[PDB]
């Protein structure tokens, strides 16, 4: 009778026999590591999103750390970035020897303040790392804009925005590198860790595929320090399968985040903004209040999960607040402060939205 | 008509079934990450091993990194390890700032020469890191004796030795840490990347649970700098029912070892050793010969696949000839152009190692 805030079970059960037959493929070829299912899916991928190139690994968060670490940014460096996003967008810069340079948010899209990127750049800067926070693009333009003044690579986090667009184009193309997570709640997600690299750089590419395993390029051989990062046989396998629902599944948030705005768009409820240039795929449904807290509790007492991300920014996290310069970012504390994150998945029932909405309007109506 | 260097399809085959109910378990329950299978799992091998606390992480070579950065080894600190092994030993050093002081090997074990540790000692060593090289023990006595003389820590690198045993005491229960591989072609092999520390130290665990999960003890925190590096629910699950059968997996091992020897030990060829102090589990059969190139072409010839473990050691790797190492360690450098690997796992069958031993026999007739 409670609303969770996902349910994996539910995906499994509509592709059961798909999903059955792509495991057993990789266990009856006994072949578990950089095989022929990663390397179709890395095709397959890379097509979807518009990329020459994909290269499997562990997770996003890998993704974003070799993405910096083969783009040559270490230490003296500077990205400059956002702290309203997931720990792994700022850990990629600092686990390579480089620091951020925090930039404040939009408050209508939750993402990089496109006004106030330049003002950050120094002789020690090399990239600007955007985040598609929630599934809604960041503004690509203005910060391609400033990429190509400042001769700044651009490395996208897109580990919440598998199929979102700006201007029509997917995230993850436009940058010199877009950084994907296969975590199992993002949009398209695996039955275990996973994620992926794309890019039009051969070079890039080939240095990635060096990197994720072992530093050997060649049997016999450690040209460089690396890791062990890859995207098992089993779980390239399921996301091939996964793969061909994405649009199906992301056509389902949006129909869902369209439900959600009918009934709290005229409510006290900020309600997530789709711009003009973007194709929003809502791997999160973000609202602000004023008392998020108060709203949180009275959903919990009609039976319905909420979650945040995240109550406390990067640049709070005790991670950082030694190494961090100091920055002033208001609207990031004030958003932080006032953000819920509502069920959103493409397999809630019509008894769920309606019951969602029923909740939150019997909630303001004794509020008010 | 090939004899192939392992044989992952065999193993399935005889387990097809306990597998099969473990995989379709972990999908109808829709928990793929930092699940109960896990949690068995870390109980169920840190048990087998005699340690107190399993920590499971993505691989082998994580954790080693782990490891090293949980006990505090980092700038500044030195680790004295081997230069015959594998890139993950050495990189775990490395990834985390300290330097590696390289000590050769014994010719008989392949393993740590304990007799020229203390003089490579100085007022920056933290570690020992001895390798249990191809299933047979490192002299942990002596390493544990200089351990105590000169407070170091002392980390096994078990990542080819499941089982093996020194003194009666299984290997990775004996230093502060012990950390394993589950690589499938280990001798506790997944269906994917998977590794695991284990300790009897609960601080030490908790710091190793909390780096291995971005860097978060708790929800919404990000107290350290970490990874992303968890050993799948699926992987888990898998390896819960492979564990029940890894002794007597390894005694088959030992019996192939003990017919290769039949035919071999009175050959030109040197056959691996078993101190009294050993239980050996033939994670690889090694022998060395002064033409080993020939003889592994004269292999392939007669259909059968073999592998060098490893021809160019880490102390005259392009990653780390780039900083000083002009080391100079005979045993090792002689034995990396000598050994070779010969088929070795659980399925091979007697009359396969009478075709391995003929082959060896009409090559040794016409080199001589
Ligand atoms: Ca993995």
């Amino acid at each position: 009778d409670m609303i969770p805030f996902v349910d994996l079970k539910r995906e499994y059960q509509e592709i059961k026999e798909e999903i059955d037959q792509a495991i057993q493929r990789v266990l009856e070829r006994g072949w578990f590591i950089l095989g022929e299912e990663l390397e179709a899916f890395e095709k397959e991928f890379s097509s979807y999103i518009g990329a020459k190139y994909g290269i499997g690994v562990n997770s996003g968060s890998d993704a974003l750390y070799l993405g910096v670490k083969a783009l040559g940014i270490g230490k003296g460096d500077e990205v400059i970035t956002v702290s309203h996003t997931f720990i792994s967008t700022v850990d990629a810069i600092v686990r390579n020897g480089a620091k951020p340079v925090f930039v404040d948010i939009d408050p209508e899209t939750y993402t990089i303040d496109v006004s106030q990127i330049e003002k950050k750049i120094t002789e020690r800067t090399k990239a600007i790392l955007p985040v598609h926070l929630y599934g809604h693009p960041a503004d690509m333009g203005s910060i391609m804009e400033i990429g190509e003044k400042y001769s700044l690579f651009v490395i996208e986090d897109a580990c919440q925005a598998h199929g979102a667009e700006y201007n029509g184009k997917k995230v993850g193309s436009i940058g010199d590198i877009g950084c994907f997570s296969f975590y199992p709640t993002k949009n398209l997600g695996a039955y275990g860790d996973g994620g992926i690299v794309v890019t039009n750089d051969d070079e890039l590419a080939n240095k990635l595929r060096t990197l994720r395993n072992y530093g050997s390029s060649k049997k016999y051989y450690h040209e460089f320090v690396g890791v062990n990062s890859r995207l098992d046989e089993i779980q390239a396998a399921i996301l091939r399968v996964k793969l061909k629902y994405l649009e199906e599944w992301n056509e389902k948030r949006r129909n869902i985040a369209r439900l959600y705005n009918e009934f709290l768009e005229s409510s006290d409820l900020v309600t997530p903004t789709e711009k003009e240039y973007a194709k929003h795929v809502y791997h999160l449904y973000v609202i602000r209040y004023k008392e998020r807290d108060k709203l949180q509790q009275n959903l919990l007492k009609c039976g319905i999960q909420t979650q945040i991300h995240y109550p406390i920014p990067m640049h709070r996290q005790k991670a950082y607040l030694e190494l961090e310069y100091n920055t002033s970012l208001p609207v990031t504390e004030k958003i932080c402060n006032e953000i819920l994150s509502l069920p959103m998945h493409p397999w809630l029932r019509e008894e769920e939205i309606r019951r969602i909405s029923n909740c939150i309007g019997e909630f303001l109506w004794m509020s008010n």
